[PDB]
């Protein structure tokens, strides 16, 4: 398709889901070939693999001193609309969280876009690649068209679950919220992360219950939720992405492992 | 010691934890033998146990149809430091939670005190009483002082606990901050309450752990704050109180129904 850029500026506000603080984004408009970037404190950080600085909790990106967490939920609805050239200006230290899903992002967005002269030129997936890391592990490989599946194995009474994303689906994963566990929620806080958590934009599941009183949007809403951040994750290889992944357990540490080998790869 | 009230108007305001919405009070000055009484929309809600409307998980008053929810924490500071004529006006269905404690109530009215013109007519357990209900058992008696004794059998790390409060120690019961166990989380949410619930409100235990990265302030914080409610639902008795209890788990439901037996004996 064409490289795409949005009709006019998009504006987002609420509080970091880690920093607990005030958060915007200004979506503005960029001519051909500009690619997707943020703009910090008079510095632009590429939404790229580089400039990645921690995977623990969310995906963030730094440079020049100047960091930006959370951005996996605004790039992977970036990534799904398939917007090539914006200049993402935030104000505060993280992306806001809103509901913990991409919705509010991919509604407006997408009746917002603005076809450009310029086909995109995808990064293809070339060959097969498989990383690991304590059974996690992340297979990609060839293919037409965007496929992502993501199996987990959970602890509690979600078991087994398995999820497949194909282009057309961008519906059934952009309003999976993010997840964590009541055992997990104490570490979080305790190494000074989700101080923004609620019940408003967070599913937190018990052993063998959900805490949330709207309960799940979906009997496997987490894996769609991970499917959801792996898309955005991919989106750090610079541009729009055709390959075919399966992930096991994998996580934002593991997702940008495997971009960074896949970068390598000069694919 | 003589009636009090306080010397000029004082004023609060915050999320109520059960309704989720901003309230606000305003405590206003009131002439001997006036009690302590709220009002909303032109009506007057005397705190008393009469108007008493619900008792799970709050202490909630009503009378010609003007609810207001969570009276206990403001009834308990006003109770230990004996202010007996003011008009609690509150715009809102409920009375702001603040940080979970009585803390910022005692630290104001504490400043603002003005002794009356007459001796207090104190509610004076005359003979001892003893109510019960599945386990859970308060028992009252004749003292010269007002003391409160709660023990506390949990089912968590916390155990087997105990503490009294005398007069003199104020300090060391209104700072014990509101707390609930993870696992009545999803009751209380799925019944309507606890809509503005946090952990900045709220100190909120797990089978082993402590999820607020703060932590305790007291290792008994829980049976402290288990004093400090009762002392609140004590004053629904009409006046401060004099006599020595002991509550074996008991929760606002058990304090009321000990409040009124102790009033059908007009003891
Ligand atoms: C891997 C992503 C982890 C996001 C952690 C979100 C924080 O969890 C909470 C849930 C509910 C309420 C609170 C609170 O502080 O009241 C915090
Ligand atoms: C004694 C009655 C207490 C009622 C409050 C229950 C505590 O609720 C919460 C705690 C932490 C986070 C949340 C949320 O919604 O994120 C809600
Ligand atoms: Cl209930
Ligand atoms: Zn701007
Ligand atoms: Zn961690
Ligand atoms: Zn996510
Ligand atoms: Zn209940
Ligand atoms: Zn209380």
């Amino acid at each position: 398709g064409l490289e795409k850029t949005v009709k006019e500026k998009l504006s987002f506000e609420g509080v970091g889901i880690h920093t607990g603080e005030y958060s915007k984004l200004i979506i503005h408009p960029e001519k051909e070939g500009t690619g997707i970037r943020f703009f910090k404190n008079g510095v632009y950080i590429p939404a790229r693999h580089e400039f990645v600085v921690h995977t623990n909790h969310s995906t963030d990106l730094g440079f020049k001193g100047q960091r930006i967490k959370t951005v996996e939920h605004i790039l992977s609805v970036l990534h799904l609309l398939e917007i090539t050239n914006v200049t993402i200006e935030v104000i505060g230290n993280e992306i806001p969280i809103l509901d913990g899903s991409g919705w509010e992002f991919y509604e407006a967005i997408r009746k917002n876009i603005l076809n450009q002269n310029r086909e995109i030129d995808y990064f293809v997936v070339e060959e097969p690649i498989i990383v690991e890391d304590e059974g996690r592990l992340i297979k990609a490989e060839p293919s037409d068209t965007l496929e992502v599946t993501y199996e987990g194995e959970f602890k509690n009474f979600l078991g087994r679950q398995k999820f497949t994303f194909v282009e057309g689906n961008e519906e059934e994963i952009v309003l999976a919220r993010t997840f964590a566990f009541d055992w997990e929620i104490e570490h979080i806080k305790k190494v000074g992360l989700g101080k923004g958590g609620s019940l408003k934009n967070t599913l937190v599941l018990g052993k063998d219950k959900v805490y949330n009183p709207e309960g799940l949007r979906y009997e496997n809403e987490p894996v769609r939720h991970k499917v959801f951040d792996l898309i955005g994750d991919l989106y750090l290889l610079g541009s729009p992405v055709k390959g075919k992944f399966y992930s096991f357990r994998g996580g934002h540490s593991l997702n940008v492992k495997l971009v960074k080998e896949l970068a390598k790869k000069q694919k």
